[PDB]
């Protein structure tokens, strides 16, 4: 069935951040608080920062999951178009149907669940490193949102959850996102109508 995209901070206090890029023409990745989506090239750095009031316990993991955002699209997998499927631009960890990938992590995982056949990838939570209040994983999205076959200018959810190494949740958090050319142009363009 369709994934919980409920928010809950949980006993560790668990919530998101990201950066204040501004939308300038010349930013690869900018998040809108207005809105709360983010709006990112294609394959390039997403920082999402993990932000906690106490530390959780060792082998805590933080696992995204993208969904569709409208009611009808719930229930459909949120995947790669053939063409960008196809694309030799493997790293040679992740599967490539999958939407989300971690960069610069060599303990990430990626899942087919076999019940739900949903795609989600999961990295090990490590605590801030000193001279920080928060931890930052690196996305990539392999698609564009205009994607024909894929997403097909359908807007999508990603979800982020916080589990400990049994798999039970700990906190979920969710925002939009729009993979794009112009990520600045596109979140001014979509600020502009409030
Ligand atoms: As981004
Ligand atoms: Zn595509």
């Amino acid at each position: 069935s369709v994934p919980s995209q409920k928010t809950y901070q949980g006993s560790y206090g668990f919530r998101l951040g990201f950066l204040h890029s501004g939308t300038a023409k010349s930013v690869t990745c900018t998040y809108s608080p207005a809105l709360n989506k983010m709006f990112c090239q294609l394959a390039k750095t997403c920082p999402v920062q993990l932000w906690v009031d106490s530390t959780p316990p060792p082998g805590t993991r933080v696992r995204a999951m993208a969904i569709y955002k409208q009611s009808q699209h719930m229930t459909e997998v949120v995947r790669r178009c053939p063409h960008h499927e196809r694309c030799s631009d493997s790293d040679g960890l992740a599967p490539p149907q999958h939407l989300i990938r971690v960069e610069g992590n060599l303990r990430v995982e990626y899942l087919d669940d076999r019940n739900t056949f949903r795609h989600s990838v999961v990295v090990p939570y490590e605590p801030p490193e000193v001279g920080s209040d928060c931890t930052t994983i690196h996305y990539n999205y392999m698609c564009n949102s205009s994607c024909m076959g894929g997403m097909n200018r359908r807007p999508i959810l990603t979800i982020i959850t916080l589990e400990d190494s049994s798999g039970n949740l700990l906190g979920r958090n969710s925002f939009e996102m729009r993979v794009c050319a112009c990520p600045g142009r596109d979140r001014r363009t979509e600020e502009e109508n409030l």
